[PDB]
């Protein structure tokens, strides 16, 4: 692992994490990414060195740190022209943040155009040594990380037109793709028998969402999207692109390899033929072999409604429908190529948004594209719906700056204004479905809100809030690197990007 001080190398390397050798944009030259952690409170000093040499996949690159809230450093929050210019190739930049209220399951990304499905994706944890689920299990570091990533062997930037598929999904960046004459490297997670893990499950996909089991083994769920939750046991989960959860494994079973499940929502092959889509649970002393187990009725899945935050936290505003500051109803659809939310395709601006500000924006209505400017009033309770419906999902929907109550989730007619699931990216599911969801404004500056389905976000699937505006320039001091940005990324020719 690294940090919370470290640098962050970006650089291209030939990989074949499932069989099929291709080249990629990778943290520290792996995939997934270095594990980045922290202490609750700690300040992060993310120095990103951007080596990238293959114009293919870009050049440049910008990192997010997902679900960090940014208070008064929205200047690091990552998304390329809405709080930077990207770092170009050759030099570096230092991404200097606190976070003194958040402790749990993240993850760091590429927010630069498509670049993350092209390797650019990490963990992160922010350990509490406080944390209050600290007894219910005995092991939790790097080794109790789980990602689950789609792969895909065509470069991002040269995905053909209309929907893209995985060829596969690698758990600890490793699976097998579908078709194999002989079968490619599973990924092994290692567990001493009577011991309970806290698995930090983190879907750091492009598009996918996964259903995830173990065979043998239930899962209780102690955390999603970075927020303790109550215990719930259950026998699977989904999980969508984004987000994450934390479940206790116990290793309570007989000594042996047991199946890991990942089942993507869409693939070249959504099976578990050939072990394809699978990891190996392996008890210590077990075979160097494949599991030979299989999944149980599922009899208990997660689901969100279910889940409620460990310690309450009550629902601001007033507990109906309206009850809030500021009410919106977001419209989200396809007009045959692209995305849009009311109405409007998001197209990146030149001038990075927290610029247009800094550079003497007075309020949201002087920044641009103007389409997709919601502007949000300071100290508030807003109330979003967002209606699911449009094509593509199952869209796992992303608020930047701040998580979220869920009042009402998708697959749900049921309005929680008591105890909802508190989290940071939300499926909308299809017609009929509105989740609706609550948040406070305590946080100035431009944040993004986009569909964490990567392929959506690049066809204009996104909105940015703007945060109380007036004040946003005065919250948010940037470093002189950060001015520095967008001279550097400016003077490269198209496309040296
Ligand atoms: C999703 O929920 C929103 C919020 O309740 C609904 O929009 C409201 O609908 C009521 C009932 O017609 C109106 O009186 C409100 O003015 C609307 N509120 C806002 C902020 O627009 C919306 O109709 C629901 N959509 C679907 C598809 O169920
Ligand atoms: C859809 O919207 C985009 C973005 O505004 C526009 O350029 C495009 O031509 C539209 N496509 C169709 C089929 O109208
Ligand atoms: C909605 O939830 C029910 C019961 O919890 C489940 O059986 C069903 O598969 C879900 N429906 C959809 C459309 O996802
Ligand atoms: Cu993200
Ligand atoms: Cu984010
Ligand atoms: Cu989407
Ligand atoms: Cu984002
Ligand atoms: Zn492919
Ligand atoms: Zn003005």
């Amino acid at each position: 692992a690294i940090g919370p001080v470290a640098d962050l190398k970006i650089v291209n390397a030939n990989i074949q994490p499932d069989g099929f050798t291709r080249p990629a944009v990778l943290a520290g030259g792996t995939f997934p990414g270095p594990l980045i952690k922290g202490n609750k409170g700690d300040n992060f000093q993310l120095n990103v060195i951007d080596e990238l040499e293959n114009e293919d996949m870009l050049k440049s690159t910008s990192i997010h740190w997902h679900g960090f809230f940014q208070h008064g450093t929205n200047w690091a929050d990552g998304p390329a022209f809405v709080n930077q210019c990207p770092i170009t190739t050759g030099h570096s930049f230092l991404y200097n943040f606190h976070v003194p209220d958040q402790a749990g399951t993240f993850w760091y990304h590429s927010h630069l155009s498509t670049q993350y499905c092209d390797g650019l994706r990490g963990p992160m944890v922010v350990y509490d040594p406080h944390d209050p689920l600290k007894q219910l299990y005995d092991v939790d570091d790097e080794s109790t990380v789980m990602t689950l990533a789609d792969w895909y062997h065509t470069l991002a930037r040269q995905e053909p037109p209309g929907p893209v598929t995985p060829d596969s999904t690698l758990i600890n960046g490793l699976g097998r793709a579908p078709g194999q004459t002989t079968p490619s490297e599973l990924a092994v997670l290692t567990v001493k028998r009577g011991t309970r893990y806290r698995i930090r499950l983190i879907n750091i996909s492009c598009e996918p969402n996964y259903h995830y089991s173990i065979d043998n083994h239930d899962l209780t769920v102690i955390e999603a999207d970075g927020v303790s939750t109550q215990s719930l046991t259950v026998s699977s989960l989904t999980i969508f692109a984004g987000q994450r959860y934390s479940f206790i494994l116990n290793a309570n079973q007989p000594v042996g390899n047991y199946w890991i499940r990942a089942q993507p929502n869409d693939a070249a092959d959504v099976t578990f033929n050939g072990g394809i889509n699978s990891a190996i649970l392996r008890y210590e002393g077990a075979p160097v072999a494949e599991p030979n187990t299989t999944a149980g009725p599922d009899n208990t899945p997660l689901l969100e409604v279910n889940i409620r935050p460990f310690v309450f936290t009550p629902v601001p505003g007033q507990p109906h429908a309206g009850g809030a500051d500021f009410v919106k109803n977001l419209l989200f659809s396809f007009n045959g190529t692209n995305f849009q939310v009311d109405n409007v395709s998001f197209v990146p601006p030149t001038v990075p948004i927290l610029l247009q500000i800094l550079s003497g924006a007075h309020t949201a209505q002087d920044l641009m594209p103007a389409g997709s400017i919601i502007p949000l009033p300071k100290n508030a309770v807003i109330e979003f719906s967002m209606p699911g419906g449009v094509v593509g999902g199952g869209h796992p929907i992303h608020l930047h700056g701040h998580n979220f109550w869920v009042i009402r989730s998708a697959n749900s007619s049921v309005y929680n204004y008591n105890d909802p699931v508190i989290r940071d990216v939300v499926n909308i599911g299809t017609t009929g479905d509105n989740v609706t969801i609550r948040f406070e404004t305590n946080n100035p500056g431009p944040w993004f809100l986009h569909c964490h389905i990567d392929w959506h976000l690049d066809l204009g699937f996104a909105v940015v809030m703007a945060e109380d505006i007036p004040d946003a320039a005065a919250a948010n001091p940037v470093p002189a690197a950060w001015n520095e940005l967008c001279p550097l990324y400016d003077a490269l020719t198209p496309g040296n990007q």
